[PDB]
C-alpha cells in the first residue's frame, strides 16, 4: 500500500535529448511490473486527465510501478515539440531505458487517454519485448483519419485549430522567462477558444500568423498536406497492427472524435492477441452521460472505478502472468444507447450483424424536415432526384456529433435547428410499432452529382423522438475529389452520376417503438469538417470569394438506389 | 520535489475509535508544514474531487506534507457514520496527533471543497494553536442555513435525497462482504440518481423506507427538525466564527449551493484575520463555466492552476512565516457576469454598495411574462394588487439557480418554460440604455398576504437577453411560518397583509445596456425547496391529497411598496 514518488528523472534518448519522467515506485522488496505513460501535457498535472481514465494510484498500491513522461520539447523534457513525429523513437528508447533499471521486473504495459493513447500504439509497433500489453483510450492508429482529417477526406478544422491553440496557450504559460509579446499572443489564443469556428472561418485558411508561427506543424504538415501522402503514411500506424502480438484494453466513446479510429484499432488487434473493448456514450469533453437535450442515465457517467479494475485484471493477466484474472470479464461492452443500458457482446462487430439497405425516397422534395422523404427497406420505385443550393458562405452548421472542441460537449445534439434549411435533406421511417437495434459501423452509399468538379456530401444518422427531439447519432463525409482514394484524388464531371460511399463511423442504439430512423443529407458540416470550395483547387488557400456555390443533387429510385447501410441486431 | 506515501495509517480519537489517514511526506531533513483533508468520500480516491480544488502535489514538492483523512464509520476508519456531529471533535483530535508527529514543525493548515470545507469551520473552532490557517472551498459554517434548509426556513429536499443516496451507494459499493438485498437497495438509489424529483415528490415525505434505513439520520435530524432548533444549533458554527483568529482562503460559486454562507463566512472573519475570497460562476457539479444557455468563457472555467498558486502563496505567509508570500494578491477577487470578467476588489460587500430598491408595479396583471409587471427606482403610485392559485400538486419548476443534486449542472437557466405559468409573477425595467452593476447580497421585501394560514413566497432575480433568453441569477424563498424566525415559528392570518423579508443570496452581473433586468415571484421552486402545504400543519408528514391550495396575493403600490434591493455598484 505504500509507496514513493521521484520528480523529474531524466532519461536519455539515442540522440542524447533528455525526457523527463516521474516515477511512481511501490515499497518493494525486489522489481515490479511498471506502466507507462506518454504525456504531452505536463507528468506533474495527473488530476486533469486521470478522472477521464483509471484511479491508477491503485495500481501503485497493489506492487504495480508507474511512470509518467513529458514528451520531447515540452515542459521539463528538453528537445524540440512536434505532434507525432518523434513519439516511435522516443516510446522506445524510454521502454528500454525502463527494463534496464533495477526496479523493473521486465513486464511493461501503457495505459492513457487521446494522445496518451495514441503514444501506445506508437510504442507497440517498435517490437519490445517487455512490453506485455497496452490500454489505449479514445485514440487512433491513422493521425490523418483521426484526428486530423478523417476517411472522407476533409479537414477537421475546429479539431486542428481548438488542439493547436491549446498547445500554444501551453507552450506560454510553461515558459522560464515571459516573452514581452506572450500576452498578445495569449489574448488571440483566448479569442480562439471561445470561439473556433470564428478561426476556422478566416480564406485562406492556410494563414494562420499567430499559430503558424506558434506552432509552424499545423500549416508544414496539417493544413498543407490535403492528401493522405506520405507525410501521412510515415506516422500511421495502422498497417503494422496486424503484425502484432500486443493485447489491448482499448476504449472509445459514440460522440468521440477518435472513435471510427478506436474501433478500428480493436478490429485489427483482436484476432493476434486478446484484445478488449469498452465503449460508452461520451464525447471528448464530456464523459458525465448528460447532455443538454439528452441524459443518459447516471450508469453511463464514465464508470471510473470500474475501469481501474478492468485496467488491472487486464495488467495482472498479461503483466504479472495472472492466468484467471480476467475471468468473468467481456471481451466487448458497449453502451447501448436508446434502452440506454450497458451490455456485453463477445465481438465487434457483433457476430449476426445483419448489414441492412435502407432505401431513400417519397414523392416530392425531401428538402427540410417537412419535405416528403422517406426511409424503407423496399426500394423506392420513382426515380426522382432532390436538389438544392451549397453556398460555402453559409454551410450547415455542425450540431453534436464527434465535434472535440467546438462545443464538443454535446454529442446528442437535437437537429431542430437545422431542420429548415433548404440545403439539409431529410429522409425517414415511418413511426416504428417494433424496436429496431443499428449497432455496428455504419455508411452510406449515395447517387449524386454536382454542377462543381469537386463538393462535399454528408450523411448523418438520427433518432427522432415522439416529443419532437431529432437526436444526432453518427455523421460522415466524403469529399468528392477523394471518392475512389485518399491518396491520389480525381476531379469529376459536372452533371455526372457517382456512387459514392461516406463513412459514417459507428453507433450503438435502439430505435425505440414511437420513434423515427432519419437521415440528414448535405454538403457541409462546419467547422466539424472544413467547407468544399467547389472549385477544384487547393481548398485551404482559397479566399471566400473565389470560392463557387454548387447545384447538387441526390439521386434516388430503381436505377439510382441510394441507400444507407444499417447495423441490424436482432435478438 | 521528491515524496513518499503511506496509506492507512490508524489515528486514535479520544474514544478510542481509530480514523484511517495517508500520509504524503515530502523527503525532508527535518518536520515539515502539514495540511490537511478531512474526507467522507475515501482519501484513496483523490481524482474525485481535486479537480474542484488544487493541483495539491505542487504542495507536497514543495515542501508540505499532506494529510488526508477517511471520516469516522466510512472507508479504511473505524466507528459509526453520522453526517456533521463527529467532526468536531475528530478534527481536533487529529490536529493533536499531527502537532504530536516527529515530521510535522507545528504548523497545520487544511483545504477542501465542500463536506471537505465544512470540516475546517469545525475544525477551526476548537482553537487548536497548530493550526495556522484553513481554505474552505463551497463550504458553510451553518448547515441548517447551507444546504440542508436554508435561511428563508425551506427544506432544500433535492440536496437531502440526492446527497443521501449517494451516500447509500456509497455504503453498499464499500462494504467487505455484499449483503443479500444490497442489489435491491442499489436499484432503488440508482433511480432516486436518475430521477431526483420523483423521490421528492413522494407524500409523506418523512417516509422514506429506503434512505431511512441506509442512514436515519435522514428523518432523524433533517426531516423531523424544520425548525432551527438546539439540533442545528448544535452543529453550527457561525456564531463561534467572530471570536477566531485564523485566516481563511474562501472559496465560493454563484450557482453553488453553499454560496449565501460560504459569502457570509467570509464577512464573519474578515476584519479578526487574513481572508481571501475567490467567487466564480460555477454551480456544485459543473465549474466549466458552460451551461445549456449561457457560455462564460474560457477565463470561467475553474482556474486549477491559480487556485493552487494562490492557495500555496496563502499558506507560505501563515504556515511558513513567508511575510511577502502574498503580495500583489487581491482580497477579493469575483468573477463578475454580464461582462463576464474576472476582477479584483478591495471588500465584500463592495465599498460603495448603493443598497437600491427596485419597485414592482405595472397596469393591469402581472401574471405571465407577458403581462404588465414593470421594475422601477420610483414608487409605484397607484395601489393594486397580483393574484394567483398556488396548488402544491403543480408547483413552479425548479430552473438552474443553487440546485446541487436535480440538473445541477445548469445554474444560469433560462426561464422561458416556465413565463406562461399563472403563478409565476413577472415585474421587469425597460430596455437599458446604460450598464447596471448588481454586485452584492441581494434581498426583497414583499407586501403580501394569504388565503391560508401558511404558504411560501419566492423570488427569483433574472437577466433577460436581447434574443429572448432569461437567465437566472439568484433566488430565494421565505416560508411564512418562519418570516420573523427560523426558532420560533407562528402561523399567519389569512387575508392579512404581511411585509416579509426574502433572502436571494448574491450575486455580481452587469445588465449591460439592451437587457432588462426581471423578477419572477412565486409561492413554489420544487425540488429545490420542498413544497409548502398551505395547512400549517408539519409538511413533510402530509399527503398530498390532505393539502390545500392557496390564493396567495402581491400588494404593490404607495402604501405597500414591495420591491427588490439590489446592490448597485457604480464605477
Amino acid at each position: 500500500g505504500n509507496y514513493s514518488v521521484a520528480s523529474n528523472v531524466m532519461v536519455p534518448m539515442r540522440d542524447g535529448v533528455r525526457l523527463a519522467v516521474d516515477l511512481y515506485r511501490p515499497d518493494a522488496d525486489g522489481p515490479v511490473p511498471v506502466l507507462l505513460v506518454r504525456n504531452p501535457y505536463d507528468k506533474f498535472d495527473v488530476f486533469a486527465w486521470s478522472t477521464q481514465s483509471t484511479n491508477w494510484l491503485e495500481f501503485v498500491r497493489d506492487g504495480y510501478a508507474v511512470v509518467i513522461q513529458d514528451t520531447r520539447g515540452l515542459f521539463a523534457s528538453e528537445g524540440e515539440f512536434v505532434p507525432h513525429v518523434d513519439d516511435e523513437a522516443d516510446a522506445e528508447d524510454t521502454l528500454s531505458w525502463i527494463l534496464e533499471q533495477a526496479w523493473c521486473d521486465g513486464n511493461v504495459g501503457m495505459f492513457g487517454v487521446s494522445y496518451l493513447g495514441v503514444t501506445q500504439w506508437q510504442a507497440a509497433v517498435s517490437g519490445v519485448g517487455g512490453l506485455k500489453a497496452i490500454a489505449p483510450s479514445m485514440a487512433s492508429a491513422d493521425l490523418y483519419r483521426a484526428p486530423w482529417y478523417g476517411p472522407g477526406g476533409a479537414l477537421s478544422v475546429e479539431a486542428l485549430l481548438g488542439w493547436s491553440a491549446l498547445i500554444g496557450r501551453q507552450l506560454i504559460t510553461s515558459r522560464s522567462d515571459a516573452r514581452p509579446e506572450d500576452a498578445a499572443d495569449f489574448v488571440q489564443l483566448a479569442a480562439i477558444c471561445n470561439d473556433v469556428a470564428g478561426a476556422a472561418s478566416v480564406t485562406p485558411l492556410a494563414e494562420q500568423p499567430l499559430l503558424g508561427r506558434l506552432i509552424p506543424w499545423v500549416i508544414d504538415q496539417v493544413v498543407d498536406h490535403p492528401d493522405n501522402d506520405e507525410s501521412w503514411q510515415s506516422i500511421s500506424l495502422f498497417e503494422r497492427l496486424g503484425g502484432l502480438a500486443t493485447p489491448a484494453l482499448i476504449t472509445a466513446g459514440w460522440y468521440d472524435g477518435f472513435v471510427g479510429e478506436s474501433l478500428r484499432t480493436f478490429v485489427a488487434v483482436k484476432d493476434n492477441a486478446d484484445a478488449r473493448l469498452v465503449v460508452g456514450p461520451w464525447s471528448h469533453s464530456n464523459l458525465t452521460g448528460r447532455n443538454a437535450d439528452r441524459k443518459f442515465g447516471c450508469a453511463a457517467t464514465y464508470p471510473i472505478q470500474e475501469a481501474t479494475t478492468m485496467h488491472k485484471a487486464f495488467f495482472d493477466r498479461h503483466l504479472r502472468g495472472e492466468t484467471d484474472a480476467l475471468a468473468g470479464v467481456p471481451k466487448v461492452r458497449l453502451f447501448v444507447m436508446g434502452i440506454d443500458e450497458w451490455r456485453d457482446e463477445t465481438d465487434w462487430p457483433l457476430p449476426d450483424t445483419a448489414y441492412t439497405p435502407f432505401y431513400l425516397g417519397g414523392s416530392g422534395a425531401a428538402n427540410t424536415s417537412t419535405g416528403g422523404g422517406t426511409l424503407s427497406t423496399s426500394i423506392s420505385g420513382t426515380e426522382s432526384a432532390d436538389t438544392y443550393l451549397y453556398d460555402p458562405a453559409d454551410p450547415v452548421p455542425s450540431l453534436g456529433g464527434t465535434l472535440l472542441f467546438h462545443n464538443g460537449d454535446n454529442g446528442p445534439a437535437d437537429q431542430r435547428p437545422i431542420h429548415d434549411r433548404d440545403d439539409v435533406l431529410c429522409y425517414s421511417t415511418e413511426v416504428l410499432t417494433d424496436p429496431v437495434e443499428v449497432t455496428g459501423t455504419v455508411s452510406a452509399r449515395l447517387f449524386v452529382s454536382s454542377s462543381a468538379v469537386d463538393t462535399d456530401f454528408t450523411a448523418k444518422l438520427v433518432d427522432v423522438f415522439p416529443d419532437g427531439r431529432a437526436i444526432a447519432l453518427c455523421d460522415g463525409i466524403v469529399r468528392m475529389r477523394y471518392r475512389e482514394t485518399l491518396v491520389n484524388p480525381t476531379l469529376i464531371e459536372a452533371g455526372e452520376i457517382y456512387e459514392v460511399a461516406i463513412d459514417m463511423l459507428a453507433t450503438s442504439n435502439v430505435f425505440l417503438p414511437g420513434h423515427r430512423i432519419m437521415v440528414q443529407v448535405s454538403s457541409s458540416n462546419f467547422p466539424k469538417y472544413d467547407r468544399n470550395s467547389n472549385t477544384g483547387g487547393v481548398i485551404a488557400r482559397e479566399q471566400l470569394e473565389e470560392m463557387c456555390t454548387a447545384v447538387n443533387r441526390i439521386h434516388r429510385g430503381p436505377e439510382h438506389p441510394s441507400h444507407i447501410v444499417l447495423p441490424i441486431i436482432k435478438r
